[PDB]
Order: C-alpha cells, then structure tokens, then sequence
C-alpha cells in the first residue's frame, strides 16, 4: 500500500513526491499483472525511487543539438540569443506598457509596439502578428474569403508538422477551395481558368518542407499578380518559411522567398512562421495593403490568436537586431552562414578533449547534410562532424545513453558510427560533452 | 528481330483478326492476353493504343458517373496534354 512505500523513504524524499511516485508505478504493475506480464514485484521498490529523482526535475530541458539540422522541428526550432532571452526577461520580471501607451495614458494596442520595425524591414504598408504561422493562415482565410472561393495550386496543399494540412484548415477556416493544374505541373492558365463571381483568393503556398524533382512546372509569382491586378483579386503567399531577408547577401544561393522582396514583388499579402527562418519566438507574421490588414485586425478571431506578452517582447528584441544588421546574434542565422573553416576549428577543439577518453575511437570527416528541416527542404551544406566509436559499446546504445544524460545529448546515428554534426553545437556545450562521455564509459 | 518480325508481318496479309482454324474472324487481341496472363499472372487481360486511353478506358468503363478516390499526390501532368484530373474528367 502507499502507506507501506512513505514508511521507507521518510526524509529520503518529500511526502508530496513519494505518493505521487507511488501511485503511477501501482497503476504500472496493476495493469501489467492484469495483463499477466510480470512475475517480480522486485523491481518496485527502485523505480518508485526513479520515478521520485525523476518527478523532481522538469519535464522539459535545456538538450545539445548534434544533427546539424538548425530548424528542429522536434527540439524546438530557432533558439534564441542571449541579448534577446534577456529582454524578454526583463519585460516578464513586473508590469509593463504591453497594452498601455504612456504618452495618453490610456490603453493601447499590443502589436503597435512591432508593427513600425515590420513595415521598415519589408516595406509593406501595414502589419499584423498571431499566434503563429497556422493561424495567420486560418486568420486571412476567414477574414478574406469566408463562404467564398480560394484558388490555389494542387502542388500546394501541404501537411507540415503533424496537425496542418492547407485543405484541411481552409475547411474549417469557411474559404471555398478551388484546386487548380497537377500535382507536379501547373501552368497560369490553371489559375486563370477557375476564376469567377466567387473567387475572393488567389493563395499560393511555398513547399517548405518538400520538394519535387523531375518534371515540374509551377506559376511564377510576377504572373499570379499581373493575374490578380486584371480581374481585381487580392494575391496571397504563405512563406511559412518567413525568411526577412535576402539570403544571396550572406554567400548562401538558394531562391528561398523572403518578405522585402515578394512585397515589392506586389503581393498583397504575406505570411510566415517567426521560429523558423527569421530566427525569433513563435509568431505568425502578416504584411501587405493598409485596407486588408484593417479587416484582418477587425476580425473578432483575432484576439484569440493574438501573442502573448512573452513572444511579443522578444518578437521585438529580435527585430531590432534586425534593423542593427546584428545577424550574428541570430542563432539560426549563424549556424546557416557560419564558414566551412569554422566548422573544422570547432570539429577538431573537440576531438581534442575526447583522445583521453578510454576506449574512444574519434576521427574527423568532412560531411554534406541538409541543415534546414522546417524551413529549407533542398539545401545541401557541407559540415564536419566528429565521428566516434567505443569498443565496449555499440552506437545504437550510446546514442540512447546520451539522450537520458543531464544534460541530454541527441545525435545522428549512421553505420554503426555515431556522429556531431558541428553546425548546431554551441561551444560551452563540448566542456560538457567531454564531462558527459567520461561519466558513462568510466562509470 | 522485333523489326524483323514485324516488317515480315506488314509485308502481306496475315492472320490478324483470323481464326485459321475455325475458318472464322477473330479478335486480333486474342493473340497476345495469352502472354499477358501468363507474364502477370492475373485472370484476363486486354491491350489499347496506349496508357493514356487504358487509363481512359478503366474510368469510363468503371465509373462513369460515379465516384472515383484517388490521392490528392497523384493526379500528375505527364507528357504535355496527358492529365489525370483532365482526362479523368473526359
């Protein structure tokens, strides 16, 4: 009883924690003995004592990214520089004039503080930020084309992330969806076509995270707005990559599409993630004409999407490293634009702290992988990770190993090899990945 | 040996849609199914003048009028006039 399971850990853990730990491993053996898979009781009395370490640290933690991959999906996208975490900080410590303008002394809009750095950086007329990139989408539908139809390519339905899918949404968003051309192909004349008295939309969605090869024709964007200025329709393009700025400029040649340049491009609208290719907190991000952004704010949905104080801080600390051409402070933009040379230095400051190491096989190989996983799906850079092998154990096992350290340690596995991709690793970080491998080979 | 083979059979008459045995016409697809059937392993088989009407046929066949399921990645645009939602439609 847990009555039995508090008598034997009386100052050895807190009462609150040792119930709570009793209470899950006594549903465990309840339903594994129901299901007659266990004969021992033995291990009970262990596990109750792991679950109590367990339970007493925080579910989410701080983990050294070795993939290589800077968008993360799965470990939490583009994290954020110090000069930024520490405003955001500052702003959650007390009170502060999120909703309140000082100069009239009464209340005042939120997304007034940013909106002047979006309109700057891209050259929009007006702005607007959301929860994130999903809702910006759910948002300009609704708003926009509400029981009316969209246009939009077969090509472009995506599911990105594991609850969004374009068609999906835009159901529940009340747009009517209009899909025109072929999976791999479609021309303007597919567009153009399917025009009429319902169309309220021509929408096109960038293929983030995919991307065809073969033969494949797609509508260029000058077209879709040449299109849309002829029959009076409104033009609107999910980046969802939200990248802000040229990425030419920074030696990396790719056509990723970007906010300044498909603006002045004449889109009428644009949106986009924040915690992907912009480098900041999540957000979704909006830009475009004075008179649709209005009826997009105006929309009582809006305030429940609308960012919370967190994100909104930040959001603007990252934006003015922006206007400051402070990249390097970016992290996601670093790890992309940092020098092939840089990598090596990295790569081999570490093999450096591992050669004492027993029984650690360590070399340095000079590696292509793909470094955007949400945000670009095609470009292939070249990388140095630092292979090792341990002769006692097997790669499979060590990387599970590192994955239960404190910190915790994720990597690429790849022919019994595992590898650290050097891209993602923060430098404080190799201190502790030495400290980390010689606690579980010595240990 | 195919072009040889054929140019033999395009030379003169032959026994396209005859029967010599029976005396009696034929039907010329009759020659081949029986690699086919032999070749694949299913039931029956068929030949058209090429993939594009075999899709063509299948729908029209089967479905004329009613409903056809298919995923939304696969109506592709091969060749510069073949299209599955297109021809689908026809």
């Amino acid at each position: 009883q847990i009555s039995k399971v508090v008598e034997i850990f009386a100052k050895a853990y807190p009462e609150i924690y040792v119930v709570k730990a009793a209470r899950e491993v006594a549903e465990k053996y309840r339903k594994e003995i129901i299901e007659g898979a266990r004969a021992d009781l033995n291990g009970f009395l262990e596990d109750v004592e792991r679950k109590i370490k367990s339970l007493m640290k925080p579910n989410i933690k701080r983990v050294i990214n070795a993939t290589g991959v800077v968008i993360n999906t799965n470990l939490g996208r583009a994290p954020l520089s110090k000069d930024v975490i520490n405003f955001i900080s500052e702003i959650a410590n007390g009170y502060s004039n999120l909703e309140y303008n000082l100069e009239e002394g009464k209340r005042g809009s939120r997304i007034a503080h940013i909106e002047k750095y979006l309109n700057e950086l891209t050259g929009a007329e007006s702005s607007f930020v959301v929860n994130n990139n999903a809702g910006a989408v759910f948002l300009v539908l609704n708003t926009l084309a509400e029981g009316k139809e969209v246009i939009i390519s077969r090509g472009e339905l995506v599911e990105i992330g594991g609850s969004f899918r374009i068609p999906d949404i835009m159901k529940k968003s009340g747009a009517i969806l209009r899909e025109v051309g072929t999976t791999n192909k479609t021309k303007v004349s597919d567009y153009e076509g399917a025009i009429n008295q319902n169309t309220a939309l021509l929408m096109k969605v960038h293929k983030s995270n995919f991307y065809m090869e073969g033969f494949v024709e797609e509508v260029k964007l000058e077209d879709l707005v040449k299109l849309g200025h002829k029959y009076g329709i409104p033009t609107y393009y999910d980046a969802g990559s939200g990248l802000l700025i040229n990425l030419k400029e920074f030696g990396i040649s790719v056509d990723e599409p970007n906010f300044r340049d498909c603006i002045s491009l004449g889109i009428d609208l644009v949106s986009g993630s924040g915690d992907k290719l912009l480098g900041g907190p999540q957000a979704g991000i909006i830009v475009g004409k004075k008179n649709l952004i209005e009826k997009i704010k105006k929309n009582p949905i809006a305030r429940a999407l609308r960012i919370d104080k967190l994100t909104l801080s930040g959001l603007e600390m990252t934006l003015k490293l922006y206007f400051e051409k402070r990249y390097e402070d970016i992290p996601v933009i670093r790890m992309l634009t940092q020098d092939e040379k840089a990598l090596r230095q990295k790569a081999k400051r570490l093999e450096k702290l591992l050669k004492d190491i027993p029984g650690l096989k360590i070399s340095v190989i000079k590696d292509k992988a793909k470094p955007g996983g949400g945000s670009l799906p095609e470009l292939e850079l070249p990388t140095y990770c630092v292979a090792i092998r341990h002769d006692r154990l097997s790669s499979q096992e060590l990387s599970r190993r590192l994955r239960l350290a404190e910190p915790p340690i994720v990597c690429r596995i790849r022919e019994d090899q595992l590898l650290f991709d050097m891209r993602t690793v923060f430098h404080e970080d190799l201190k502790t990945i030495k400290k980390t491998l010689q606690e579980l080979l010595s240990i």
